[PDB]
């Protein structure tokens, strides 16, 4: 039996690229799209690349509980968690941040939404390499951001490990311009960000709060975290570089890195020495992970790179979705990054 | 499973390769060679294949051995040489060393005389157009990533006798990967655009053959190339004289291709984008008419290192094991 | 005599390159600037890099009448034809194409507007390399389009001297975004345009009647021309390619142009085999002009490189003012390309 | 008119430094040398630069006949060599060979023993800190990119104790411009890699400067990335400040108030690298992460131009007098 799967807003970035994982998935299918703008259209007649014939839906609720075992929402904040409340018997992936949060106190300073009744919703963050074993029995998981998903990969064994110094922890975050998200203003005009780089809401970014719920998890103290994100003239990717105190070695380090990712399909810990280049990553579910030691002032640099709309969204929601209905958690993802 | 060996890995062709056959669910990569770097793993070179195997140095005991199909990505001429060398291995070779059907016509462009030609059966790699004999070749010379996308834009056309077949003007735009000296070096070629070998171009006669059996008579091209700044695709602008409605050729386009899973017939009035094909072996055709010269514009996209080289390698295996010809090659473009 | 020069549109692409122009330029200064969108802010505030502090105005006649001598229109289409009638004792060059045609119902089939007292204008095609003589003694000056600029440089001593075909001219042009301008509509969103090359208005974009114009002018027959422009994925640049039948060598063309160009400072015809790259002519007025022969078809092919925001633009309006001011025609344009 | 010679003209370095000194009202081209296209007209190599004449093979009396200052664009320790076998020429080095201070710091990072180095009346080519020096130099050593931002960044910050200059971050971010199988446009397009990691040449430089305006020892982290676009810097500055971000700001407006090339952005407001295109100007905007007390700075040049070329020419104009903005008061080229 195929799962039968539902995407709420198709025809951003996010919902297409889901649309090609799940078309290619050998055990789900697609029962149901949507689109509030295009409802009424093919899908690939809106994006002919998708090659997907199916009609854009007008919302309604029934029709996906009738005709969906899971459902991916991607829409404005808030959005989600309200249409959610309606559903009947379909498991949630929510690629927003509606459900990522322990504390809806925090998503409500920070996205300025109160979450009514959070207290009886089974939410858990769609972490796999952290959180499997909660993913397993989730409801609904709230889907990482794409910088913190970089972020948390990049500092896990470290932290699992006390093996750094965790309590503040300075993070340069390089994305592609697909990883700002839904932005259709002047500056994000061809014109204006080509041969250009520029840091953009520097140590004021929602994703701050996030990445700090999750590492200070790890190490079971507060971190703060020293965010500067910067957008890049590509369309893909994000390279996190990280930058933490240690009184360990490289080498010691290095193991427990190896050690902690030996049976993670999707991490790679690379060489010591060996840098990763964002479009290492293209199109995949992959993580490629290197790091270099700063030996006069004992500082460690992890070096991370994600495809951000794949490992950093809708790849990591089909994982998610994988280990919801317990298939191998590689179903649908086990094709290798698209180079050059 | 089919064993598949690839001569010349670590060529970006070469690379494709190893993704499409490694997702192949009826075939497996039993041999992989490089020239420049034999004795490494493929991802020690390029990480993103996250391929262990061991690159060899060429040894055809070894290939006759280890491969049911044998894929070659070399210099012009080096797939003909090593091709005689083999024995009872099926080869694709992604060069021209096999694609025309004169040799005289190849030696003229490609400099080398193809000696014992006729005792070769060999076929050009266009399944759209001659499944039927690669099918049953040994031998399969891939076409070139522009005549892919102009003889695909072209075929409804000529078969049916649609436009004046004399004299074709072919425009073309490809990204980098599908044209390292220093002038391929990122701060010369970025933010630029610029013409290059115009009308002098060995993938003219190559077109013009494939043309011509298409459509019963003799066809000139006028084929000027461009080098635009980004990574991989093509677009073929191609113009022709026609004395019919360009609803009766859309219709025509979409009746020859109807049964074709990989050629896309857009709807009239929409133009293909490059970066609708990124990744996959897909191809979309579009096209206008100037309708005061009764000029038919054509326009068709390919990704150039997937259905222009690649993919269609893939495509041709399929047809030559009796599979599915869509084994392999059914995952939809990256967007965006 | 500075000259005064006011800007109408100030913040529009070819607004920033008139700043940029003029504020270097020895022989001219600004002393209006005018915006739609951004009236009351600083220039630098909305463009930091155009490092200009004066306050964007909003557009009133009686100031410019009063403050320039000179005055740049980069409106709407019809715009910059109402505003010129309430004003009088100034030298008007229109970016737009409100100027361009000799006949007004040509503009009017392409453009929708009317009109009304256009034969009373006394107005010019700025191309200075056809019409310096009748721009001199100009009030208004229609600065023709960038697509417009390539292809009659590509082809003038052709068609004046009779070596090629005219009747059927096929062009296929290049062009890179910011020939759209600062407009945000989706499809010039960075992550659309990106790593991607489409045809657009095939055989049917409203520079193909202004082109036909000039062309037919200077051949003295009627000239069809079939043009396929294509969005090329780069900030700046345009080559035309330029196909038509010729009778005669490619020798002796290659002569006429040299012969032709020789004492034009901004055409440059290149050797024999040689073919322009478009970042030949970046920021700069330069164009660049390569040719070849298919000989079984007796089809000339000819390319023409320009930067489409300076000699396809702004560039050229500075140089129509040179000439309407009886200044030398190179003054503010005489620096090099800028490589790579 | 100022007679310039360059040496390596067919470099990226040579030729803005053609296009600047052809556009320069006081000075002009007298002698084009390459190593690689020596006997050919510069344009057969580079049709952009419209530039007719022959490129020569390095002749030093022809050199030493014909210029006033000559621009060096050569492999490490080339010059340092020919600059002393030279006389009655002012020298303009955009290597490495006569930044540093202390010879022995040049020889353990480029390899180079500097035999005669302390009795060469050299200076590092910073006009914003060393202009009264370069004023009455003989010889410039023209600042590497990445240090020339880093130090406009931090120059205000130091000079008035306004942060912890024990540990200065630096996390930088160029365009290619800033030779192999991995520079090529398919391996480099679409794609950023962080290289060099910790071990920069640049950073030993950086150290020298930012310690004299500091009058303290300074620690720099710094660790470059290649991005995928042909020009600009952009440099993310961390360093610990116990002062307001008020204040900070303030300091920045007074140090860079009459730098014609320097300009503090308004808070809150970022640079964008392309905001410098083509031209000699800097952009300065910085922020504060309250509960770290750590500032961010961020700076912004155009590499080849205030990074190399154009620095280089506001150099030889304060070596001859020239308003320091003598051919380079134009603005950026932009989109």
């Amino acid at each position: 039996h195929m799962i039968r799967a539902g995407i709420i807003g198709a025809t951003g970035y996010t919902g297409l690229e889901l649309v090609r994982l799940l078309k290619n998935h050998p055990e789900a299918k697609i029962t149901y799209l949507s689109s509030r703008t295009y409802a009424g259209k093919k899908l690939e007649e809106i994006f002919p690349s998708t090659l997907e014939n199916s009609i854009l839906s007008e919302f309604d609720p029934e029709k996906v509980s009738k005709n969906c075992d899971v459902l991916f929402t991607a829409l404005p904040a808030g959005a989600s968690y309200d249409l959610v409340r309606e559903l009947k018997g379909v498991k949630i992936i929510d690629l927003g941040a509606d459900f990522r949060f322990d504390d809806p106190g925090v998503y409500r300073e920070w996205y300025g939404k109160e979450l009514s009744g959070y207290e009886n919703i089974k939410r858990v963050y769609g972490l796999p390499e952290l959180h499997r074993e909660e993913i397993k029995n989730a409801q609904v998981v709230g889907n990482p951001g794409c910088y913190p998903t970089s972020v948390i990969l990049a500092l896990a064994p470290a932290l699992k490990h006390n093996l750094v110094d965790p309590e503040t922890i300075l993070v340069d975050a390089k994305s592609g311009v697909s990883g700002a998200g839904r932005k259709e203003k002047v500056d994000y005009l061809f014109s204006e960000v080509n041969e250009s780089l520029r840091p953009y809401n520097v140590a004021k970014h929602r994703h701050v709060p996030e990445m700090e719920q999750e590492l200070g998890k790890i190490s079971g103290k507060k971190v703060n975290v020293v965010f500067t994100p910067h957008l890049v003239p590509m369309t893909r990717g994000i390279l996190s570089t990280i930058y933490v105190k240690t009184d360990k070695s490289l080498e010691e380090i290095h193991e427990a890195y190896l050690e902690f990712y030996k049976n993670e399909p999707f991490v790679h810990v690379l060489p010591m020495g060996i840098y990763p280049s964002t479009k290492w990553c293209y199109g995949s579910n992959h993580v490629f992970i290197g790091m270099q030691m700063e030996e006069r002032t004992n500082t460690l640099i992890l070096m991370s790179a994600i495809d951000n709309l794949v490992k950093g969204a809708s790849g990591q929601a089909v994982q998610n979705m994988n280990i919801m209905f317990g298939l191998d958690e590689t179903k649908g993802l086990e094709f290798t990054p698209i180079y050059p």
